[PDB]
Formats: C-alpha cells, structure tokens, sequence
C-alpha cells in the first residue's frame, strides 16, 4: 500500500501460516416401514359355483 | 514487513492460537412410493373355446 499522511508513504506486508486439524463424529439412526401388495391373473381369475 | 514513514520502519509478527468446536443435529425422514408390474410366458400365453 501507499498513501499520503505528512508526506508519501509506502508498506509491503508478507504473510504466511500453517494450520493442522483433526475432528471426530457419531451418529445414529433408527427408522419403520410399511408395505401392502396385491396379484391377480387375467384369464381363469374367479370361480363359480 | 518494511516500509518508509519518517524513515525506515519494520516490523515482525508472530501468532498462535487454538479453537474447539462441539456440535448437534437432529434429521427427520418421510417418504411414500408406488410400485406397478406385469409378467408373461411366451408359450401358453392364451386358452381359447
């Protein structure tokens, strides 16, 4: 950067880092279900009496 | 960094830090489906009178 403040200014600014991590995590689960179903056969598909 | 201001000026930094971080969630689930379907033989495939 530069800039003017009681005459001409400048800085140059470096940076580095270096940053590690680590993390855990538990999870569950539960769940239900239903189903229903039907069949039928066109041709012979009832009786009689 | 360096820079001029009044002169020559620089300057060093270091740092170091350390965060935690715990948190939860709660997932709730809900579905329907439906379910078609044929089936034939090709080969007494029709009875006739």
């Amino acid at each position: 950067n530069v800039g003017y403040q009681n005459g001409f200014t400048a800085n140059v600014t470096t940076n580095y880092s270096h940053t590690t991590d680590n993390s855990t995590a538990v999870q569950d689960s539960n769940g239900e279900s239903w189903n229903t179903g039907l069949s039928i056969n066109k041709g012979e598909s009832a009786y009689i009496n």
